[PDB]
């Protein structure tokens, strides 16, 4: 039998340092995790040990710090080429800055191939584009072969901004055309390495006759066989088996998010290719695994530029900006208002004749608001500022939730109003009015929704049926400050922007603001 | 007695082509008037027939139509200099492009001295403008001498872009010992050339020892001795004649504005300077005076870029720019909204810690929107696109008005509603409800305002006693639409800039717009 290590990360998401357990800035350094000096350290570590390895991340490299910000993607081609990455699939946030984004920074300097089999670009962008990702790479792996065959998100359009020129098609009607034909190139080792969640993940494994093992990402999924490491609580097993169409044990792999955790799957195939077991685990990444000296030298000299733009004016203000708890955990504040606009203008994606865009309203918990802004420093706001006010690492994430899911939170944002908690709704796109002499649970007594689905947006009713897409931080979607309702009924999520770099580009965009409080939240 | 020829324009606005009556587009050539095609005829006649002639400007060429939007100040300086004027005094909108705008185009390309003598700088501005502008300036007229001293608008920080390096003096403080000095230069013969408006333009006659005649300009004067030639209605006589502190009779000069006229003011003076007469008229500019062919020749091929310029792509708009008339004449249009914060936008000025801006509240007539305009041109909007919108050739006026009167323009605005008639107001940093079932008088219910004196902006009652800063076509400032209590009680106006610019720059900065109906105005 022919045993292969896979080691594979996925949804990285620029943590290039080390992070606290949650996945923030590294405050006490002798309890931080991940970082890619510590992955450099624990790969080379494997890669002494076990003779056919390969090293896979299945996308979404791309934002999440300050360091996408500053070299948008120089970083992740210059450190994923220091750690001798094998493969990459393309992920939804590799299209945060355009194609032009990807094409350079990341297509043109990796020293390893990109790949997605479900991507097709038309006009002078095909010319411009072609060969610089690919549906699959066949790669040798000790005295045999291994192809690798990509895959992208259906739903990029709606999570990122990769223009009106590339069409992203089904993933299994594009993936199995491709695995039929490396089966007639005598290619019987097949990995699917993409970046459509552990849903798709399992079809594919399901469906897509040939693939052998599948690495998957974009939902930050954690499996795990055995008593978990740290504070992730397992989804599934590690591997995850899915019994495929043909009767096949295909394993479905993922490895969480942030760098935190080395995916580590063994595979032994027989001759023909056929998997006769997999098993294996994911690596936490803690501070019993050192720090490979000259990846963190390299680090500490790539910061500097980081600290460098920290202190840049990104923008003015000529208003004070109230991030203070007393207005924000109590009423409409203007930076609560900002916050939201910001958080909707990043998610302005390329539309139908169907809206003018796919969502238009933001919820933002008053108690993730943790400064002002005085605007009598010139009227510069830096990034430094904006740390300050969104200091948790978070993400304006995307929701699918029922009216009458929405109206629960509108309900919790008030049941014990007065005692400047967390869980006050500030907003965008919303026209609340609550009444609070009423009993909690029935303070709401309007509730009015910017529309989508109209050429002039406008203000209507909540409905309690229909499903509303909502930008919120990823805090909300996960239930954080008893926003259970939200987690439990939500039909759709998935991650968004770095929370700091999505109201530095709106401000750097608007280049002089002056939010105010205009009675999005009213009380009677 | 040594007699002189005064030509003088003020407020030319742009106006480099031939006019309607009304200072808008030229319809019906055989029926034009002004443009400097023909102003060049008549003052080339006027210097084939008087010895001793000056040209002067006081100030306000910049601004009014799509030639400052493209040449920004050249066509100023060409068009001037190849009608050989003598003296410019700044005007405020010299100072829309910032310092920068005026130095470079104007000051640098100019081959006649641009006047000032209560403007002072600081800094490292100090050094780079030294002397490109002047207090005032000798001239030699046959073999005399003429002081010509200049000033401008002691308002102009609040009514232009001069930056925080510039300091505009008291004009009767800056100019007084100016006006002494060249009289300890045996300058005898002084004539005042500034842009402060006719209040002013007479205090100075009357406080300034030695000013022989004031040609003023910014408050767009019309005076006239006898039947006056066109719709312009006279303020006063031509010379308006001021009795100074010293005695004297000082004539008080201005030629309304748009090119419409060419002041016409002979002055006879002893061998000592003093005036022992003066009488004129300004000219109307009509077609009975024939373009000039050659200057006709080089408009025409200025004008070729302006029409390329004016079908380029200024931005993009995600939605239906609502400017139908059974939206913008009958409930709150995004059209209206639009325009209203582009106006506020154009009206962001340097800020004192007294107050965010000077300015929050926009008022603007429905019935002076013309046009929506159509997303589906991949969401071109171009500036042949706005001038369908905003046809009229006005401007957008800083007033001064009571809470009583704003509250009176809100019920006019609604006094006959259901007839499609454009007193219908569109607002902003305004929030009103009307309750039509109340009496014609009695339908505003209630009408908040945005704070200006506060560091972050929100709306407070009006307050009948306050005075307001409201933004406003000049139209509506001149008493239009039957707003006949604006012009009557308004305590300030100043002119601003062209409707379409300030729209199109707007929608230049935002780069992508989706404006909302969003409640500003109501209906119980
Ligand atoms: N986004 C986000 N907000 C958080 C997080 N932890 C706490 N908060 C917010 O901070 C509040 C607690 O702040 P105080 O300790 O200042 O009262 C919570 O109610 C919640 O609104 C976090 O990890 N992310
Ligand atoms: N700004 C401005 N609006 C005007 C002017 N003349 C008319 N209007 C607007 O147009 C309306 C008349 O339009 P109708 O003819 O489309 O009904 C007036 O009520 C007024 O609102 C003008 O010279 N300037
Ligand atoms: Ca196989
Ligand atoms: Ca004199
Ligand atoms: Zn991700
Ligand atoms: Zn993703
Ligand atoms: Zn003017
Ligand atoms: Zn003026």
């Amino acid at each position: 039998p022919w045993e292969l290590t896979i080691l594979h990360t996925n949804d990285v998401h620029s943590r290039l340092e080390q992070t606290s357990e949650d996945s923030s800035k590294c405050v006490d350094a002798s309890r931080c995790m991940g970082g890619v000096a510590r992955l450099f350290t624990k790969v080379q570590q494997i890669r002494r040990a076990e003779p056919n390895v390969l090293l896979l991340d299945a996308g979404d490299q791309y934002q999440g710090t300050i360091w996408f910000t500053v070299y948008k993607g120089a970083e992740v081609a210059h450190f994923m080429n220091a750690l001798r990455y094998d493969a990459m699939a393309l992920g939804n946030h590799e299209f945060d800055n355009g194609v032009e984004g990807l094409i350079e920074p990341l297509l043109k300097e990796a020293k390893f191939p990109i790949l997605s089999a479900n991507i097709s670009a038309s006009g002078p962008l095909a010319s411009q584009i072609s060969g610089l990702y690919l549906p699959y790479k066949v790669l040798p792996v000790g005295d045999e072969v291994v192809g690798i065959v990509g895959y992208t998100s259906k739903e990029t359009p709606f999570l990122s901004n990769p223009g009106t020129n590339l069409v992203f098609e089904d993933e299994i009607t594009a993936l199995q055309p491709e695995v039929d034909k490396l089966k007639t190139l005598n290619v019987n080792k097949i990995i699917a390495l993409g970046h459509s969640g552990f849903e798709m993940d399992k079809l594919i494994a399901q469906k897509v006759r040939g693939v052998d093992v599948v690495v998957g990402g974009h939902s930050n999924t954690f499996l795990y066989t055995g008593n978990p490491p740290s504070k992730e609580v397992p989804a599934g097993k590690y591997p995850f088996i899915v019994t495929s169409d043909d009767g096949r044990k295909v394993p479905v792999v993922q490895a969480y998010a942030f760098g935190k955790y080395l995916g580590y799957l063994k595979i032994e195939f027989d001759e023909r290719g056929n998997v006769i077991s997999s098993h294996g685990n994911p690596i936490l990444l803690d501070s019993s695994i050192p720090e490979d000296p000259s990846i963190k030298a390299d680090i500490n000299k790539w910061r500097i530029k980081l600290d460098d733009y920290s202190t840049q004016e990104l923008g003015k203000t000529i208003v004070y900006l109230d991030g203070s708890s007393q207005s924000c955990r109590f009423r409409e504040c203007n930076m609560g208002n900002l916050i939201c606009d910001a958080m909707i203008n990043n998610n302005l994606r390329h539309a139908d004749e169907m809206f003018w865009n796919h969502v238009s309203m933001c919820i933002l918990n008053g108690g993730g608001i943790r400064s002002p802004i005085d605007e009598r420093n010139d009227g510069t706001i830096t990034w430094e500022n904006l740390a300050a006010v969104l200091p948790f690492g978070g993400t304006f994430d995307l929701v699918q939730l029922k009216g009458s899911t929405l109206k629960k939170a509108f309900e919790h944002s008030v049941h014990r109003y007065g005692q400047s908690t967390g869980e006050f709704l500030q907003v965008g796109g919303i026209h609340v009015v609550y009444d609070l002499s009423r009993k909690p649970g029935d303070r709401v007594v309007k509730l009015d929704v910017l529309c989508t689905s109209c050429r002039v947006p406008s203000y209507d009713p909540l409905k309690m049926d229909e499903v509303y897409k909502v930008i919120l931080p990823n805090f909300l979607a996960n239930g954080g400050d008893g926003f259970q309702m939200i987690k439990d009924e939500l039909l759709r999520h998935d991650s968004g922007d770095q929370d700091i770099n999505v109201v530095s580009t709106y401000i750097s965009k608007m280049k002089v603001i002056y939010p105010a409080v205009e009675g999005r939240i009213k009380f009677s």
